[PDB]
């Protein structure tokens, strides 16, 4: 629950669109 790598409260790190 929050991203690991992004902070932010949406969905997980692995393939976070950042
Ligand atoms: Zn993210």
């Amino acid at each position: 629950v929050k991203c690991f790598n992004c902070g932010k409260e949406g969905h997980i790190a692995r393939n976070c669109r950042a």
